[PDB]
């Protein structure tokens, strides 16, 4: 049963509710983002209409084997009408063809759903500055003050220094980056541009960045491992033993692995500065967690809502324990009362 939260009321359209069937009423099932928490149902045999971005509809139709007919791709930053109501699509700034959905409702309601997001400034200067939003579908991931991370900027400087000092150090380390789905590429873009070389990936993964649009990718990724010294690995697979299994498929060309798990927040965020992160070491091999976080940081959040001056506040994520959704309702009502809506 499709729960409440994934409902727009007044239309036929629910939001990324793919795992409970025929949902009764739905003319119309929106998809904010290609993560499989949100696709999940998702396959070849779906037969109603699917509303995306270009990006997710290539994913869709690339690697879930969705047929064409049923995937509705709609642009960004354009208002369109879909079964009578009119929508509009915003950048998430979240993983790659990540969306917001705006619904204008035909009784004059307003309504913003950001799917995951990591609020930005920039988007007080989208499409949202012309008009009132009733009603906000927020994404809460990590809506406590304890929750603070560093730009991806920063995080970003970090990697590129980190791994061209070792790599001019020893010009035989190998670098290895994880990934468990779509998102954080730039870690293993910027990486591989300072040390001059394409990152190397299994055929499934090259298949997957192929769909994401993303300009002179072809001078950027390869499935030639042995072309390549900056290789990615399933997350699964960055620990000591995973890491030293690998090395051995090399052919003694490396020596050395530095390795990096972008992770979202993780408590040794509440002590130590980025500049101050230091790896876990064992003989030739490091390993870094670097809090590259492609959702809101508390402050972030805060920011974006005291700004759009919601009238209703729906939370889509930690919804599920009473002490999660008192927590939130407390932070929401502090926003209310200091900015005066
Ligand atoms: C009605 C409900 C549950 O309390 C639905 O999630 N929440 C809100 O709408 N609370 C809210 C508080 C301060 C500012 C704006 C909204
Ligand atoms: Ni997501």
């Amino acid at each position: 049963t499709c729960p409440f939260y994934k409902k727009i009321p007044g239309t036929g359209f629910t939001v990324d509710a793919f795992q409970y069937g025929v949902v009764e009423g739905c003319t119309a099932y929106f998809l904010t983002h290609f993560h499989s928490d949100h696709y999940a149902g998702l396959s070849k045999h779906f037969t109603f209409p699917v509303y995306c971005s270009e990006i997710t509809g290539n994913l869709l139709k690339n690697k879930l084997h969705v047929q064409e007919q049923y995937i509705h791709p709609l642009p960004l930053d354009t208002e369109c009408i879909v079964n009578g109501v009119k929508v509009v699509l915003l950048d998430a700034n979240h993983c790659p063809g990540a969306v917001m959905i705006l619904f204008y409702l035909p009784n004059g309601t307003v309504i913003l759903h950001t799917g995951d997001f990591r609020a930005d400034p920039s988007m007080e200067r989208s499409l949202l500055a012309d008009q009132k939003v009733h009603m906000l579908y927020l994404d809460t991931t990590y809506c406590s003050p304890e929750y603070t991370f560093p730009s991806q900027q920063e995080v970003i400087r970090f990697a590129i220094n980190t791994a061209f000092e070792a790599v001019t150090l020893n010009p035989h380390a190998l670098v290895v980056c994880g990934t468990y789905s779509i998102g954080k590429e730039k870690v293993f873009l910027a990486i591989a541009d300072v040390l001059g070389s394409k990152v190397g990936m299994s055929q499934e993964k090259y298949k997957t960045l192929q769909c994401l649009n993303i300009p002179e990718i072809n001078s950027l990724i390869t499935t030639d491992m042995c072309s390549s010294l900056v290789h990615l690995l399933p997350m699964m697979q960055i620990n000591f033993k995973g890491l030293q299994s690998h090395l051995k498929k090399c052919g003694g060309k490396y020596n050395q692995i530095l390795a990096f798990r972008p992770t979202g927040w993780t408590h040794s965020n509440k002590f130590t500065r980025i500049a101050d992160v230091i790896p876990q070491t064992k003989g030739n091999i490091s390993i870094y967690g670097i809090p590259y976080s492609e959702h809101s940081s508390y402050l972030e959040m805060k920011r974006f809502v005291q700004w759009l001056k919601p009238q209703k506040i729906i939370p889509t994520v930690n919804v599920g324990t009473w002490k999660s959704r008192s927590t939130m309702e407390k932070y929401f009502r502090e926003w209310k009362l200091e900015a005066g809506y």
